[PDB]
């Protein structure tokens, strides 16, 4: 059960192709094809836009993240660049990252807030650290990817980064010995990997994909009582396949309550609730809803508040933004 609060043309007769929450879950960020980015918060009974972010951009805003500390929000852009913005009182456009030779896919930030990472239509995901004197420079170029790289992440609590790409792989990448090294890649889907989204464990990180099933990976250190052998190894445990009739653009895994939604090119939102009486080492999940026609145009992001349970954002190639409470 999804109940619709409210609806915003958030990016008018242009794609909504992302949002991201704040950590207070006081903020909404969306972008999209209009190369605007918009912030949205409550007034009275309803979300409207407390500011538009202009002039960063010449082309399409494909994501946006938000720093730990929430003063800072970073886009990645079809323009090969990735803005950084800081909120003051308002956000203000404070620097420009620029080394990517194609469209920048997607960015993401470290929970230490001393890193962010972005990827790109180049095949490449670029490590950044940020200093004291906020100046930004590439630490690290992994180019391992074959393909367009889709999506970045960072765990949760550590300094664990994971992309999905075009090549139909997951990679995890962690520093060793003063540079960055891509310590796994997950093996499995057999088409494009959307998106990605780490489970409130840390874990385990789920996956979506254009061969329209969800799979979750979970990661064993050294020493494990399942046997998994190391040389920490990540497994597939557990692929939802035959609930999506169409490429699942994206997966949010709350990190509240484990609820995991799904948005996908027929239109819809689901979620997903994991079983728990199931067994941890092979989990079963359930259907917990299916709102057909969510959007009037395929959902490109799902993305749960951070800090009121069952408060779902979503957008829609049609400039919407919905938002929604989930009755588990």
């Amino acid at each position: 059960s999804l109940v619709l609060l409210g609806r915003v043309p958030a990016h008018p007769d242009s794609r909504c192709w992302f949002l991201a929450w704040n950590p207070a879950g006081t903020l909404l960020a969306s972008c999209g094809g209009d190369r605007r980015i918009r912030i949205w918060g409550t007034e009275g009974d309803s979300w409207i836009c407390k500011s538009v972010l202009s002039e960063g951009h010449q082309r399409t805003v494909r994501k946006v993240a938000w720093s730990p500390c929430g003063n800072y929000l970073a886009s990645a852009s079809f323009d090969a660049t990735t803005c950084i913005w800081k909120k003051n009182q308002d956000f203000e456009c404070v620097t420009t990252l620029e080394g990517h030779e194609n469209e920048v896919k997607s960015v993401a930030w470290a929970p230490s807030g001393n890193l962010l990472a972005t990827c790109s239509r180049d095949k490449s995901v670029w490590v950044w650290e940020v200093d004291e004197e906020d100046e930004y420079e590439c630490v690290s170029v992994l180019n391992s990817h074959t393909q367009d790289v889709k999506h970045v992440v960072w765990h949760p609590s550590q300094e664990l980064l994971a992309s999905a790409s075009y090549d139909d792989t997951v990679k995890l990448y962690r520093e060793e010995e003063d540079d960055w090294v891509c310590c796994a890649t997950l093996e499995g889907h057999e088409s494009t990997v959307w998106s990605l989204a780490f489970d409130p464990s840390g874990q385990r990180l789920a996956s979506c994909s254009d061969d329209r099933t969800v799979r979750i990976w979970r990661q064993y250190l050294p020493g494990n009582e399942q046997g998994v052998a190391c040389s920490p190894s990540w497994k597939c445990i557990c692929t939802l396949s035959g609930f999506h009739s169409r490429t699942i653009y994206d997966i949010a895994w709350c990190q509240l309550t484990g609820a995991l939604a799904t948005a996908c090119g027929d239109d819809a939102i689901r979620v997903f609730q994991e079983d728990p009486n199931s067994d941890p080492q092979q989990p079963t999940f359930s259907l917990t809803a299916h709102l057909h026609q969510a959007h009037s145009q395929d959902v490109n992001c799902v993305a749960w508040n951070p800090k009121e349970p069952g408060l779902l954002a979503s957008c829609s190639d049609d400039g919407e933004v919905a938002f929604w409470k989930y009755q588990r």
